[PDB]
């Protein structure tokens, strides 16, 4: 799902929460709910995207 496909991503790129979380321009809060599984269609998607270099589409669905 979104939040393993999150943490994966960040990891790759060595980004912890917070540094996501500014990089999206949103809460650490925000970041670890989507990682929790608790947000699967957050606003910032397309940021969130762009952020982790990958498409919208592989974030939801993951193909």
């Amino acid at each position: 799902s979104i939040s393993s496909r999150v943490k994966s991503k960040r990891i790759q790129l060595g980004l912890n929460q917070a540094e996501l979380a500014q990089k999206v321009g949103t809460t650490q809060q925000s970041i670890e709910q989507l990682e929790n599984g608790k947000t699967k269609r957050p606003r910032f998607l397309p940021e969130l995207a762009s952020a982790l270099g990958v498409s919208v589409d592989w974030l939801l669905n993951g193909t």
